[PDB]
C-alpha cells in the first residue's frame, strides 16, 4: 500500500525504515515515500548533542520508559559491529552533577555502570556537591540521519523535498496511511497546544582532550540552562539552554556567552577549545509523546494517520521504541485491511 | 651548588624541576643544568601512551606503590585547573579485559571508580570473560615534556644537548651533584645487568570516536603484548608489544601488522581509523626501580650521584613519587654539606 512519511528527522527516517523493514515481505506493493521540507543537515535532529539519557523522573506515560530502554538496547547491540561509528554511534562515559542530593534516575539500570560519584570525583568539580557516573551511548543526529537515509534509499524508499500543507492534500495524493513525524511543527498540520518549541542553542568546539560528558543540573532553574558538555564523534558540544515557547531560530549572542562562560567554568581547559560552530534548534516539547493512530476522513477518502511526535529533548534517546510502536499500529492498520 | 641532571625524559625533567622547586629558595648558589643527548620529541617518554596504570602484579618494592599513588594524586589535583590539558593531562575511563578471573589490582583504590565489569559490558568485547572498569588519567609524554621544559626554563634551568660519556667527565665540569636519569641507556654510564630494553612499537591512529581505553591481557603472552587501545589528547594509540632485550629501534612491519590486526579485532571500528604514525621505544626494564644515592670518587673529587631509572613501562605513572624521593636524598646530600 501507499505509505507517506512526513518528516526526515530521526523520527520519520527510523519509522520509515522500521515499517519498511518489518512489512515489505508481509506485503508485496508496500510503497513508502518520505516527504519533508527539511533534510539533514537541516533538521532538529541534526543539532542534537546525541547523548542517550532520558529525564530524571519517570514519564507520565509509563510506557515511554520502555521505549527508552528498547532504544538503548538496539543501540548497545550495534556496539561491536564495525559500523557503529559509521552509524554515528559510540560509547561515552560521564558525569551528572547536582548541587544537592537527588533521587536516582529511573534509567539507572538501563545504562552501563550507574553509580554515585565519590568525593574525590566530586572534587574534580568544585561547584557541584552530589552526582552520578555512568557509561552510555552517543548516537549523533547528522550521522544517524545519513545512515538511515542510505539504508532507506537502498531499500528503495523515495524522498521528496516537500512542504505538506494539509493531511488532506497528501491523502488526496493517494496516501493510504500517513505517518506524521513533523516534530515541533506538527501543529500546523493539526493544532496541538500541547506541543511547543523547547529552544536550545549550542556551541560546537574542537577540544579532543575531553573524553567524557558532564551534564550539570540546576534545581531552581528549569531543566536547561545549566551548562553541559558532550564529547561527540568529532567535536564537542558546549551547551546550556532550553527556552520553551521561543521560536527564534537564530543563534543569539547572550546565549552564546552564557553557554561559553558556563562551560568554561565547569571545564577551564575549554580556554583553548577552537569554536567550530553554533546552532539552535527546537526541541519538540509535549507532556507526553504523541504516538497514536487517527482516522482522517475527507469526503469518500478513508486515510489512516499515525502520529509520532513530541519527543522533546530525547528523540534520539527514544527513537527506536516509538518506531517499533508505530510499526505495530501500522500493522493493525494493515490487519484491518486483511492485509 | 652545581647540580647536573643527565636526561631530559619524564624522569629527569620532573626531578630537575622538583629539586629546583624545593631548594631554589633554601640552597645558596643553586645551579641546575640538564644534559641530554635526546630531547622531545626524541625520548622514550615521547612514545608513551601516557596512561596512568601500574602493572597488575603486586609492587616489587613497597615504595613503588606509594610512588604510584603520590603520582596519581599530584595528577588528580591538577584536574580542574585550566592548564591540565596544556600540561598534557585529562581523565579517561576504560576497560581492562581478561580471559579469566583474576585478582584485583593493588591500585584498585588509587584510581577513580574501580569496579568489575558486568556481563552486558563484557559483551562489548566478546573474546574476553572477565575484567574491570575504572577512571584514570592520561599524562601525555610529549606534551608533559614540553610543559616541564617551559617550567624549567622559566625557573632558569639550562639545557644542553650533549652525550655524557662518564660520570667522571661530568664530575670534571665542576658538577657538585649528578642525577642519573638515563633510562634504558643508564647501563653505559655504569653497568647494570638488571636494566633492559622492554621494546614496544605502537601505531597512532586518528579515531576520535573512541573515548575510552581498553587494555587487554593475555596472561600467558605476558604484559603489554596483547592488543590495547588508548585514546590520547589528540589521537589514539594502538598498541601491543613488549619485547625484553630487543634493542632494535626501527618499527617493524610484523609488529605493525599484529598490532593492527589485534586492535582491529578488539575494535572493528578502527577499520576506518586513518593511521597517523608508528613508533617504537625502549621501556627501561628493571626488577625494581633504581633510586638511590651513590658516592663516586675520582682522585680528590667527591661527587654525589643519585640514580633514578628503571621505571619500566610505568614511568609516567610513577614519575612524581621518585622525583619527590630524589629530592629527599638531594636534601640529605645538602644536609651532609650543612647546606
Ligand atoms: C539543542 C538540542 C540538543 C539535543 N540533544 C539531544 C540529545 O543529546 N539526545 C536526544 O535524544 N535528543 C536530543 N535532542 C532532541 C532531538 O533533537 C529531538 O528530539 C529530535 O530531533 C526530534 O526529531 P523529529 O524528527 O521528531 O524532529 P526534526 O528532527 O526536527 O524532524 C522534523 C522533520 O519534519 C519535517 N516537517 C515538519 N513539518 C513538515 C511539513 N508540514 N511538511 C514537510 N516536512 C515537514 C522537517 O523538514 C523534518 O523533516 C536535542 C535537541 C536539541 C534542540
Ligand atoms: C611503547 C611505550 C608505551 C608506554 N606507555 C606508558 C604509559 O602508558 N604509561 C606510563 O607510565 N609509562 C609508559 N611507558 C613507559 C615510559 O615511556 C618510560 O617509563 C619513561 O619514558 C622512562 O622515562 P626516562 O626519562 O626514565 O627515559 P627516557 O624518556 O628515554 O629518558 C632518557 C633520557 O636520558 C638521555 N640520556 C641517556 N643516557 C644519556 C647519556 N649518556 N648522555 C646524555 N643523555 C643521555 C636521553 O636523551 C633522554 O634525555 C611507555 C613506554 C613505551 C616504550
Ligand atoms: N539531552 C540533552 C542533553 C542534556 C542536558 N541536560 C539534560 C538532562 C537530562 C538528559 C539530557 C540532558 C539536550 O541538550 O537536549
Ligand atoms: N603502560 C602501557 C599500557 C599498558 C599495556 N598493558 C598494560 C598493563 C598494565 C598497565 C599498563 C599497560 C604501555 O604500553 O607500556
Ligand atoms: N661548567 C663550569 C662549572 C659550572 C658552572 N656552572 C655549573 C652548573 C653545573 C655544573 C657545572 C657548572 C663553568 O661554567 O665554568
Amino acid at each position: 500500500m501507499r505509505v507517506v512519511v512526513i518528516g526526515a528527522g530521526v523520527i520519520g527516517l527510523s519509522t520509515a525504515l522500521c515499517i519498511h523493514e518489518r512489512y515489505h515481505s508481509v506485503l508485496q506493493p508496500l510503497d513508502v515515500k518520505v516527504y519533508a521540507d527539511r533534510f539533514t543537515p537541516f533538521t532538529t535532529t541534526d543539532v542534537a548533542a546525541g547523548l542517550w539519557q532520558p529525564y530524571t523522573s519517570e514519564p507520565s506515560n509509563p510506557q515511554e520508559a520502555n521505549w527508552n530502554q528498547q532504544t538503548f538496547n538496539y543501540l548497545l547491540s550495534h556496539i561491536g559491529s564495525p559500523n557503529a561509528a559509521n552509524m554515528g554511534l559510540t560509547p561515552v562515559s560521564g558525569y551528572n552533577l547536582f548541587r544537592e542530593a537527588v533521587p536516582d534516575p529511573y534509567w539507572k539500570d538501563m545504562v552501563l555502570g550507574f553509580r554515585k560519584l565519590t568525593p574525590r570525583e566530586l572534587d574534580m568539580f568544585p561547584d557541584y556537591r552530589y552526582g552520578w557516573f555512568n557509561t552510555s551511548l552517543i548516537l549523533e543526529g547528522r550521522k544517524y540521519l545519513q545512515w538511515l537515509t542510505e539504508r532507506l534509499t537502498e531499500r528503495g524508499v523515495k524522498f521528496f523535498l516537500r512542504k505538506v500543507e494539509s493531511f488532506e492534500e497528501v491523502a488526496r495524493g493517494g496516501a493510504d496511511v500517513i505517518i506524521n513525524c513533523t516534530g515541533v511543527w506538527a501543529g500546523v498540520l493539526q493544532p496541538d497546544p500541547l506541543l511547543q518549541p523547547g529552544r536550545g542553542q549550542i556551541i560546537k568546539v574542537d577540544a579532543p582532550w575531553l573524553k567524557n560528558f558532564i551534564i550539570t543540573h540546576d534545581l531552581e532553574r528549569g531543566i536547561y540552562n545549566s551548562p553541559y558538555i558532550i564529547p561527540g564523534l568529532q567535536a564537542v558540544t558546549l551547551g546550556g539552554t532550553f527556552q520553551v515557547g521561543n521560536w527564534n531560530e537564530i543563534n543569539n549572542i547572550q546565549d552564546h556567552n552564557t553557554i561559553w562562560e558556563g562551560c568554561c567554568r565547569l571545564e577551564p581547559t575549554l580556554k583553548d577549545a577552537k569554536i567550530v560552530g553554533e546552532y539552535t534548534g527546537f526541541r519538540p516539547v509535549r507532556p507526553q509523546v504523541r504516538l497514536e493512530r487517527e482516522q482522517l476522513r475527507f469526503g469518500s477518502s478513508n486515510t489512516e494517520v499515525i502520529h509520532n511526535y513530541g519527543h522533546g529533548g530525547y528523540g534520539l534517546t527514544i527513537h527506536w521504541g516509538c518506531a517499533l510502536e508505530v510499526a505495530k499500529l501500522f500493522g493493525k492498520v494493515l490487519e484491518e485491511r486483511n492485509l
